[PDB]
């Protein structure tokens, strides 16, 4: 057990499931103390833990997770490591809560409701999740799964990408040709990741333009009607998805340019961060 941590299971009182995944499951729970200030204080957070049916092989990449995490350190545009119960029972990874829940979630939410998403709202959504693969990009962490399920939303309206920290292990291409969460993953995936089978930077950024579709689209499921057998000699002949409806020329052009064929003629992390907030600035 690492000291600075370590949570105590007595602080931790589980609640609620949020969600289940390849990866794990995820519950609510109130942590109390886990606010250095007020060593009393509960705090509402979300744990990850194993099914009760995983293997010795799904715990090291749970424990591959949360390790990750502590290297990669803190940022405010990504789910953030709390804690830990290590030793004393099952492995429970402690992270931060997002109140509103995902971001595809809550993109849907808004087609026909009250809470209408402005374009400026939309704009900084994306802004937000590019600062945080921006911060990913420059502790050299490659998330492999970029996509707007895998984006949450806390009360405050901040993005925070999750499962950044997962193994290459995990992402075999069993798990991108089977649907998980209404989605199959594949769909966000670079054509050279594809092919070559390496992940990179520039095929996050295409997955990037993807996650950009799928907010403008207040979150439609990518390359409408076409079979998932047929997608990549369709995108290797240049098929690329139609401007969201409503979408600008500028946010358009960002898309596309993640996009691009040669990885080498994408945007970087950093150069979509300021595109984005030109974007917020005009
Ligand atoms: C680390 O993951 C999370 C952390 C979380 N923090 N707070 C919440 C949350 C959700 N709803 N409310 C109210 C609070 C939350 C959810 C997830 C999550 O949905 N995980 C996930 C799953 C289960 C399947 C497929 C893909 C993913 C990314
Ligand atoms: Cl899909
Ligand atoms: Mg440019």
């Amino acid at each position: 057990a690492d000291p600075k941590w370590e949570l105590s299971r007595a602080r931790l009182t589980l609640g609620k499931p949020l969600g289940e995944g390849c990866f794990g499951q995820v519950v609510m729970a109130e942590a109390i103390g886990i606010d250095k200030d007020r060593a009393a204080k509960p705090v509402t957070v979300a744990v990850k833990m194993l099914k009760d049916d995983a293997t010795d092989k799904d715990l090291s990449d749970l424990v591959s997770e949360m390790e990750m995490m502590k290297m990669i350190g803190k940022h405010k545009n990504i789910i953030n490591l709390l804690g830990a119960c290590t030793q004393g029972g099952p492995l429970y990874v402690l992270v931060e809560y997002a109140a509103k829940g995902n971001l595809r979630e809550f993109l849907r939410a808004r087609r026909s409701g009250e809470e209408q998403l402005t374009f400026k709202d939309l704009v900084s959504c994306a802004y937000q999740v590019a600062r945080g693969m921006e911060y990913l990009a420059s502790q050299k962490c490659i998330h492999r799964d970029l996509a707007a399920r895998n984006v949450l939303v806390t009360e405050d309206n901040v993005m925070k990408i999750a499962d950044f920290g997962l193994a290459r292990d995990v992402h075999n291409l069993d798990y991108y040709k089977k649907t998980t969460n209404g989605r199959l993953p594949v769909k966000w995936m670079a054509p050279e990741a594809l092919f070559d089978r390496v992940y990179t930077h520039q095929s996050d950024v295409w997955s990037f333009g993807v996650l950009l579709w799928e907010i403008f689209t207040l979150g439609g499921s990518p390359y409408p009607g076409i079979p998932v057998e047929e997608l990549f000699k369709l995108l290797k002949e240049g098929h690329r998805m139609d401007k969201p409806a409503n979408c600008t020329h500028d946010l358009y052009m960002i898309m596309r340019e993640c996009w691009h064929a040669a990885p080498s003629q994408r945007p970087t992390f950093k150069q979509l961060v300021e595109d984005l907030d030109r974007v917020l600035t005009v």
